[PDB]
């Protein structure tokens, strides 16, 4: 499984999907496509 929404980032491919690597604390995947 990848990591959803708030999940800690392992990549910034989006992770799962329309989500991106957080650049600021907390680390986690974070929805793109909302901005």
């Amino acid at each position: 499984a990848c990591r959803e929404w708030l999940g800690g980032c392992s990549k910034d491919a989006d992770c799962c999907a329309a989500l991106e690597c957080r650049k600021k604390w907390p680390y986690h995947c974070v929805w793109d496509w909302t901005v």
